[PDB]
């Protein structure tokens, strides 16, 4: 039984008591509220919040039953005996207390009838979670497959169809409970850490994920590499063998950024030598020269790095040393039974863990290492008595890899500030996009089944904040020989995925390089349309640090009033344009596509496809998978590259899918210099717009640049418009007043400037893009 007693307004929060304790309510935001319990206790901060002091001048008014504190658009209700708030946008009730917060550390809100509930991070139980029960403790679930209530990266927070997302701002073991036991409560739950949470509200899922992600964090842009192809398994043995990768991808003709060196880079053997964090001199004797040797390639280097320090390892007495571990009750670090062997964790929350850790990056950084790949991050293991600066490890538990992405961001900003730190990691926390966090779905198995659930586990990331969500490519766990078909598929997949990082255990090739001449002519010009497609992925990748816009999009974005939509985990949308449908099966002959209505092209073939909302059926090919692209999309190309440390977009290729279904149509195109922190900020950069408008009788595109543009910026393009689907009823063609004829034949075999293909339905225009504006208008 709890009741109001009084309350007061202090620096912008209301304050309120009760007959148990203090609640602290402050609007981090006009759409995002974070209410703390126990307010007046010392608590863990909050780590889900970019900016955990804020708090902005809100309305406050008082009736005899109730309370109300309002920023914008969202509105804080309390009711006074019994003491329970509720949420509303407008007068839209959002989210309801229940009990509320009681003693452990428990909440229990109501949920409305017919409500469906995305959350939990990584879980495999399907999309709507509603009916579901699980933990918040971070752990990993080797060789998954097709089911998973608990994996390495899960997220104490939901996004309702009520288009509200809730964060349990705690970082400690815990558990969710969306209407299991009782089938109209949602309960959290925590053994300790601190007892708040964060309401954000938005009228959109687009507008809801830029209201989450202002007061969470927006993911800076990373660099344009890391859009490429990265070569991985676990793992390269030797220098010698790093090399020999490098050349095959350059004997073979594959694109290829970045080389990832998994364990065997510090030691011979999986066991024993983890913590030694320096090279293993007779496997690489000559490493600075090996990624120097690679640089001029314009291949990159990332290392893997881990948590623990094993006692037997090289670095353990100057650990202990340094106080750079975590420790006992006693005060001694403490040591506990490792697969690797026996090691204790460094203590990335103390001073003197993060001070020598961070020295140990930055001497690996400055021989040449250019991004980071920190594994067992949950942590892995993380016995219950051991002792951090700020708790113990039940307390800290699921931010720990947080810490360690912050950690790292900070010190690779302060050695390179004019670089983007690239940080791969598997266990985070709300928020760790801001630190950079490129996450990966983990040890799954070589089954179609682990194929088939990461549409589910990326959409699910995407939603909460994790653009760069992705998986090892083609499978990492187990298996004794290459799935020729799933590997194939997964590949192909990939590439409209955010992160193109093939991966796995090394009795089996992961690297497309080492595949037959079958799977090589099917999977090389897939990766070198991958390359080609750098301007609409960085785009993507732009609009994503904008606005946390993900770049997969689940398919109920589609149709906001349609929440079944909300159940497919099997079509989804990359970037803007593209509806994408992975097979995931051996064998399948067609597919059942659920486009929504509107006109669709076969991306593959041109064909055009008008839909009611009846599904459309499409038959599969082994070179390809299904993908529709939305009429009035623009998609732009460049040349392929080996490497975008070679790109240019002195050349485009675009290409505008035209309906009479859809008369007004924008893209953009954003291009710096793919590497500078400070790109937007500045406006240093070039941002190409484009306009169709399409009427009866004619068709007009409308080009323009904004920005201040960049050091290499090519003043002119050379710019080539396809047009689809183009009406043969056009006479001509006015660029910036000039009357140009459009030639009926010939389109491929002349330089002409503006021709119609009547065999493939396709009008080419061909000009100059510069710093000017530039319309074009083609007239029947
Ligand atoms: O470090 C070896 C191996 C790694 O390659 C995978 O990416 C990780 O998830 C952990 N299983 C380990
Ligand atoms: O729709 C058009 O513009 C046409 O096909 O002629």
């Amino acid at each position: 039984a709890v009741f109001y007693k009084e309350h007061k307004l202090r620096n912008d929060g209301l304050v309120i008591t009760t007959n148990q304790g203090n609640i602290r309510l402050q609007f981090k935001s006009e759409a995002a509220i974070e209410v703390l319990y126990r307010a007046d206790s010392k608590q863990l901060p909050s780590f889900a919040l970019a900016q955990p002091e804020s708090a902005i001048k809100a309305q406050l008014t008082e009736t005899e039953n109730h309370l109300q504190f309002s920023g914008g658009t969202l509105t804080a209700r309390i009711q006074k005996r019994p003491f329970a708030i509720s949420y509303y946008r407008d007068s839209e009730l959002l989210l309801a207390e229940e009990s509320g917060f009681q003693v452990k550390i428990n909440f229990r809100f109501y949920l409305s009838p017919g409500e469906k509930i995305l959350g939990g991070g990584q879980r495999i139980l399907g999309m709507d979670r509603r009916g579901q029960r699980f933990p918040l403790y971070n752990r990993a679930h080797y060789g998954y497959s097709d089911h998973s209530g608990q994996m390495y990266f899960g997220l104490p927070a939901i996004m309702s169809s009520k288009q509200y997302i809730l964060v349990f701002d705690n970082s400690a073991s815990g558990a969710m409970d969306i209407g299991k036991t009782e089938s109209d409560i949602l309960q959290l739950e925590a053994k300790s850490g601190r007892s708040a949470y964060i309401l954000v509200a938005g009228n959109s899922y687009p507008s809801l994920i830029e209201n989450f992600t202002q007061v969470t964090g927006r993911q800076p842009l990373p660099p344009r590499w890391a859009l490429g192809s990265f070569a991985s398994r676990f793992g390269y043995r030797s220098e010698a063998e790093t090399r020999a990768t490098v050349q095959k991808y350059k004997t073979e003709d594959f694109p290829l950024d970045t080389i990832v060196l998994d364990l065997y880079w510090f030691g011979k053997d999986i066991k024993g030598h983890m913590g030694n964090l320096d090279w293993d001199k007779e496997n690489f004797p000559t490493p600075l020269d090996m990624m120097a040797d690679f640089k001029q390639q314009g291949v990159k280097t990332v290392l893997i790095t881990e948590p623990f320090v094993l006692t037997s390892s090289k670095r353990w007495d100057d650990a202990v040393k340094a106080k750079a571990l975590a420790k006992d009750p006693q005060g001694q670090p403490k040591a506990f039974e490792l697969y690797f062997g026996n090691g204790g964790i460094i203590d990335v929350f103390s001073k003197e863990g993060s001070r020598w850790f961070s020295s140990i990056y930055k001497d690996l950084s400055k021989q040449g290492v250019a991004g980071w790949w920190g594994n067992l991050g949950e942590p892995e293991m993380h016995p219950e008595d051991t002792q951090h600066a700020i708790g113990d490890a039940d307390t800290v538990h699921n931010a720990y890899g947080h810490r360690w992405a912050e950690m790292l961001y900070q010190q690779q900003l302060d050695q390179f500030p004019e670089l983007r730190p690239f940080i791969m990691m598997r266990a985070g926390f709300v928020g760790s996009q801001r630190y950079g966090m490129i996450p990966w779905t983990g040890d799954v198995s070589r089954t179609w089944g682990g194929l088939a659930s990461q549409v589910e586990l990326a959409l699910q990331m995407s939603l909460l904040g994790f653009g760069y969500i992705h998986s090892d490519l083609g499978g990492f766990a187990d298996g004794e020989t290459l799935d020729k078909e799933m590997y194939i598929r997964w590949l192909q997949y990939g590439v409209f995925q955010p992160v193109y990082r093939p991966h796995g255990q090394d009795h089996i090739p992961s690297e497309p390089v080492f595949q037959d001449e079958e799977t090589k002519a099917i999977l090389r010009p897939l990766v070198k349309l991958r390359y080609r497609m750098l301007p609409y992925i960085y785009t993507a990748a732009y609009q994503n640090t904008l606005t946390g816009m993900p770049l997969m999009r689940p398919l109920f974005f589609s149709d906001e009033k349609n929440p079944a939509l909300i159940d497919n985990k099997t079509s989804y949308f990359w970037g803007d344009s593209l509806l994408v449908t992975p097979i995931t099966q051996a064998g399948v002959e067609s597919v059942s596509i659920p486009a929504p209505k509107g006109v669709w092209f076969d991306f593959w073939k041109d064909t055009r496809y008008q839909t009611d909302g009846a599904p459309l059926t499409l038959p599969t090919d082994l070179h390809t998978i299904p993908v529709l692209v939305k009429a009035g999309a623009f998609m732009p190309y460049v040349p392929a590259v080996s490497t975008t440390e070679d790109y240019r977009s002195d050349s485009l290729e675009i290409h505008y899918y035209a309906d009479a279904s859809v008369p007004l149509a924008q893209g953009e195109i954003f291009e710096d210099d793919g590497k500078d922190p400070n790109s937007i900020k500045r406006n240093q950069f070039d941002l190409l717009t484009l306009q169709a408008t399409h009427t009866d009788n004619q068709l007009h595109f409308q080009l323009a640049r904004t920005g201040k543009g960049y050091r290499g910026m090519p003043e002119r393009r050379a710019t080539t418009l396809v047009i689809h689907n183009a009406s043969d009823q056009y006479q001509h063609l006015d660029i910036n007043g000039k009357t140009i004829a459009i030639a009926q034949a010939d389109c491929a075999s002349t330089p002409a400037l503006a021709c119609y293909d009547q065999e493939r339905r396709q009008l080419q225009l061909v000009f100059t893009w510069g710093r000017e504006a530039l319309n074009l208008r083609l007239h029947k």
